[PDB]
């Protein structure tokens, strides 16, 4: 690249070249499904349950298995006195009554219900472990679909230490942020078991591999005014740059990302010298046709970066009566936020966001017989107090 | 386009052009967990037990925040009396043994485990909170990977209503429905925090610019029989028509949609003229080819309207002993299901489903001493009501 | 293909070729939401909470559906007899007493908690419900955009059989790998209703078509030594074979597997009688260009297959003093684990993975009156029993 603005040449983007050719397959199982089991009988039903829905969720997929006056009175006196005790005798069965009712159902169905109430905190935990299995594999449990596996399976191997995990294996920031970013890994289910309850799916390692100084740079074809019409050259959108020597990008199979691209193999092929010529400077050798078309752009957008013409369209920004243009011999011009508010090129209207962010979401809020004893015992020991010595010392021999 | 349907061009389905090239980067974090706490240190232990769960859910993403014989008998039965007395004394006794046990755990403790149930219930409170965790953001929590992100956190910013959501930015229904069967807003996840609980992603509001008069047709070529041989028109299969003056589709970086195509940039560039001259009716400037592969399809087939040439093929449905065909001078012709029960265009089965919708699958069903009282108070009554005026009036002065 | 190892030429992958065009829209509503009620007025706070957090979950959509001295001292002993029967009569108001509490609270509202402890276990069964509503759909019902569909949903339509479900409709095991791999499927959210609870997705079932010996071959161009100079020949990467007369692929709208190649419709073309001349053995007719960049590969790779050609790149692996190459003639040689531990090819380092498998990861463990009442009984049969008889008999007529 050189000083040739005046032919519609802007560079871009930088991307990365990256290959990745090297599979593996070494998978083995390992179980991973919580222990559970039952002491009291008290979770039971509780397991049983936790089973049927283990047993609903999970498929059996067997297609993949399947392809792959006083004498007397003083008597009647002692008679009411035995009516008294036989009063008390009543008392005792009201002893038993109440008794019973303790020995019926209060004291151990309680308990046992206190039992089914530890059991539903262990319900509380089989949800909390259902969430263990849903970070587990996440959309890769529903369906054996190639997708993103989750960070948590992949890590947490022997201390959940990503820094070791990178450090054991040669990588750098790049390529580990377009895996974590694009997704790359691929997996699938291999076989599940309902009884034993071990799940195997195929890990993928991708080992990207690099190459030096493999840059290159997005160009975007811009007309340009040359005598009355308009000429504009044919170029490749993306070609690769490498000092004098280089060679063309074919985009026709490879996936591009914020500042690379991942091809599963390469694609480099002598380039003819006609275009390098023209690139370098020659401007003869560049293939100039003349605009038939008024949906050809007459200028460039890239990420957020506007190189406005004004020279034949429009720059209206805030008013209607400001013919703001550059020299003839300047073609693109930067039109950025620190010239006007709110810029619109030619006669689309275009701009940014107004509220942008996070917003505002609250899921909810957790808020908030001793007088009558002690006077019974008195009255119980004055009585035999002053009646035994009233009684012993007043007749005798 | 004209009536040139003897050189096998058949018009298709038309696409919106649409321009995405206008970012914007303005996060804010807002905090979302909802608030916690005890009042009755019921809930302590459920509190920890979420907090430990939340933990081991949330990796600490470490890799991108680096990266970024008657006289004595009286005596003696009042002895016994006394004994009866001391009889009474026992069931005193007995008077605190159960209400020891009302003192022991019977009140206070099944009480507190009354609370420990109310902190089961906040622990269900909290799987649902987790659901609201689940819904917040899916498959982007698990991965800080480029995906759809969920309507409910990007809609319910101040009153859940789409329609001011989408007023207050002007926006069409096209482009809003492409936005949401494709999934082009991008997340990656900024940091995370354990103990504060925030989660930053980055919102995509996408701006999409259309471009008036941008209708553009698919062709699909089909060979005609003229004289002896059959010849192919060289055609691309996509290009743009518009009036007089058009221009040639480029579709090798570009995202096609039902209705409309999605490019990150533009491609447009001036086509031959011979191209044109070949599209208006000059069949001469086309470039007509000998078949000589046996592969190219004599029939075109379009969302399931097929232009089935029976000239040459075979059109059998139903029988096999029926040659349906057309005129000479008509090449393809339309195989609806208004002909034939199962039409089979050529030698290759082919048909649409016999049952589809959805299944049914229901996940369950939910279903469903006052005697003795009485008598020992009567008894109590009626003993000293004869036994005092008995011994009162009895004996005196 | 014939013996032209020579110019570089090399075989990798066969890919099927399968059409999919036949589209279905005969889509139905079904209920399935899980019928809840209340018996004995215990869930209806969880009732109300649980269709308060579907109504939080459950997006109204607004948007699409508007787009689409002894004889007195007798008698004050009697009074003290009926103080004692006073005495009685307070232990009587004891009695109501605890019989009160057993009145106020114990016995129902702790029944009552009971059922409140049941209805917590329904609380539970919600959260499983929420669990069969998660394999409902999944991701799909996150948003409507187009995605894999859950097996589950699709199946257990009668019996839950797969077989059946594959038996019922023509299918063969590689289209159904493809679909169960890839995702054809399309799925979108026609409407949601908050109170009925019925949701409707667009159910896609393809109907792959096959074409018989519909064979083709990936090529990988590989430079050769001819002379002095390098020449490399100009052969697409992937073309079709059939005996002698063949056709060119076209990959700009086709997606590719790991043994098929998915288009959505046909792109058969004649092509040139040089190119099949020069793969059939003509080398003259073969377009031979000078390498004028370095970045050209000398080695090609194929699923771990490596052609390292050690004639002009090194190909040392455990030492730097090996020059291990081949004879002038060969040009590819086959690079395995069997030749070195790491083979090196080039001066790219370049390797498999050291650990690969799915890592151990465990949730969590789950680990665990009588004597006093008889001698009462006793004492009062003995005081009786021996004071009516010694009172009876002693005094009479």
């Amino acid at each position: 690249y050189d000083s040739l603005s005046k032919v519609g040449i802007i560079k871009g983007l930088t991307y990365n070249y990256k290959i990745k050719g090297s599979p593996s397959t070494k998978l083995m199982v390992v179980k991973l499904i919580p222990n559970i089991d039952g002491v009291r009988n008290c979770t039971q039903k509780q397991f049983d349950e936790y089973k049927n829905l283990v047993k609903n969720v999970l498929e059996p997929v067997k297609l993949a298995l399947n392809a792959m006056n006083m004498k007397n009175a003083i008597q009647n006196t002692n008679e009411a006195v035995k009516q008294l005790q036989l009063a008390n005798k009543q008392t005792l069965a009201v002893i038993d009554t109440i008794r019973g009712e303790i020995n019926n159902n209060i004291i151990p169905v309680i308990n046992q219900l206190s039992c089914d109430t530890i059991g539903l905190s262990v319900g509380i935990k089989l949800t909390q472990y259902y969430s263990e299995i849903l970070t587990a594999f996440g959309p890769a449990l529903q369906n054996p679909v190639n997708t993103r596996i989750t960070i948590q399976a992949i890590s947490s191997v022997f201390n959940r230490n990503f820094d070791e995990l990178l450090k054991i294996m040669g990588y750098t920031s790049g390529d580990l942020y377009e895996i974590l970013h694009s997704g790359l890994i691929r997996g699938n289910i291999i076989d599940v078991d309902v009884e034993a309850g071990y799940i195997a799916l195929e890990i993928e390692f991708p080992n990207l591999t690099l190459v030096p100084n493999a840059v290159v740079q997005e160009l975007m074809p811009i007309s340009y005014n040359v005598d009355g019409d308009e000429w504009v050259t044919l170029v490749p959108r993306f070609v690769l740059t490498r000092t004098t020597l280089l060679s063309n990008i074919d985009t026709s199979r490879c996936t591009v990302t914020e500042s690379s691209v991942i091809c599963d193999n390469d694609y480099a092929l002598p380039m003819s010298y006609e275009l390098i010529g023209c690139l370098q400077g020659d401007t003869s050798k560049c293939a100039r046709e003349k605009v038939v078309s008024s949906y050809v752009p007459r200028f460039a957008l890239s990420d957020g970066l506007v190189y406005a013409n004004c020279l034949n369209t429009i720059c209206r920004c805030m008013d209607t009566d400001t013919p703001i243009s550059q020299s003839l011999g300047t073609t693109v011009s930067l039109l950025d936020n620190k010239k006007c508010l709110v810029y619109q090129v030619g006669d689309i209207l275009i701009s940014v966001g107004s509220y942008l962010g996070e917003g505002e979401y609250s899921a909810d809020n957790v808020e908030l017989i001793g007088n009558q004893l002690a006077g019974i015992n008195q009255t119980l020991q004055n009585a035999e107090d002053y009646i035994e010595k009233s009684e012993e010392f007043l007749k005798g021999i």
